């Protein structure tokens, strides 16, 4: 009887840049609710970022939660504090440019200061199934493209 709430992400591409989905389940009081949606054009990168962001902007009452999720982009950008270092830089690299995906960081940047994360870094569907779902989840939408994802650039 109740810590957190918990939150599972994936997201994925068919070719990159290719089709793209996103999967994520939170789980309230003995209640949890499942997110999805595909993009016609975007990136692994993007999807498996997006994931997170449209779960967390799902809480509409500060939260203790634990996010499990086997991005290694997420991962990177936390563990290696990016948003602090971007933050502290107006969000442009060192060459004066915005950051890549600049509209999803800040968009989770923002979650952040929310709610008390405690991220768990998973590796293989093995002994995770809510992780296992959210990937069939986020291939399953990647098929079937209802949205355009308006912040992805082509160029660089």
């Amino acid at each position: 009887m109740l810590k957190q709430v918990e939150i599972f992400t994936d997201g994925s591409c068919l070719g990159n840049p290719g089709p793209g989905g996103y999967g994520a389940i939170l789980r309230y009081r003995g209640r949890e609710k499942t997110f999805s949606a595909g993009y016609t054009r975007t990136t692994n990168n993007r999807m498996e970022l997006m994931a997170a962001i449209v779960a967390l902007e799902a809480l509409k009452e500060h939260c203790e939660v634990i996010l499990s999720t086997d991005s290694q982009y997420v991962r990177q950008g936390i563990t290696q504090g990016w948003i602090h270092n971007w933050k502290k830089r107006g969000w442009k690299t060192a060459d004066k440019k915005p950051v890549k995906n600049v509209d999803l960081w800040q968009r989770l940047d923002a979650a952040l200061g929310q709610h008390q994360i405690k991220w768990e870094w998973v590796k293989g569907h093995a002994g995770h199934p809510e992780n296992e779902r959210c990937d069939e989840l986020a291939r399953a939408a990647a098929m079937n493209p209802t949205l355009e994802d308006t912040g992805y650039q082509v160029e660089v």
